[PDB]
């Protein structure tokens, strides 16, 4: 099933590469402005968005009036929300890079970040465009066996769960 999965626009800890969750940052004049060139670029189909603020406002900056559902959310770094990506201990940068076992103090598990995911993908009845976080996008690339990591305010369309239809960046 086609579905268009949008990382939001850049936020201050983006460039700062302070590991971003729960936290509900806003985002920059340049997130904004991503999120503008968003709108005509993206197809007229149903919208659903994480309901953290930097997801809402991509989606409505792009065009669109999305259903909000937190099951979109990035993942919840408890504890390590905030933490600089440079300053983070070598088992939790593998752990993450490796994108397997990892459960911060406080937070979510990746596993229980994935099943959460992939059960609001499961549940999508037709073709949408998702606006989401990297966390997320990278968990669905991940699983369709491919490089998770795509550029603040870009796009990726996939054929869920088989394969990934198109990478969509725009400068």
């Amino acid at each position: 099933m086609e579905l268009w999965l949008v990382r939001h626009g850049e936020t201050l800890w983006n460039r700062e590469g302070r590991l971003l969750g729960w936290t509900d940052l806003p985002l920059t004049a340049e997130g904004e402005a991503q999120a503008r060139r968003l709108k005509g670029a993206l197809p007229s189909l149903p919208a659903f968005s994480s309901d953290l603020l930097r997801a809402r406002r991509t989606a409505e900056l792009a065009g669109f009036s999305p259903r909000l559902y937190p099951e979109l959310r990035e993942i919840h770094f408890g504890a390590m929300e905030g933490a600089l990506w440079e300053t983070l201990d070598p088992r939790y940068k593998e752990a993450l890079l490796r994108f397997q076992g990892f459960h911060p103090p406080g937070g979510e598990s990746l596993s229980a970040f994935q099943e959460r995911v992939f059960r609001f993908l499961e549940g999508l009845k037709a073709p949408a465009v998702l606006f989401t976080h990297g966390g997320v996008v990278r968990a669905v690339l991940r699983a369709l066996g491919e490089d998770g990591l795509v550029p603040p305010g870009s796009a990726v369309a996939v054929d869920w769960p088989r394969r990934v239809l198109v990478r969509l960046a725009l400068d």
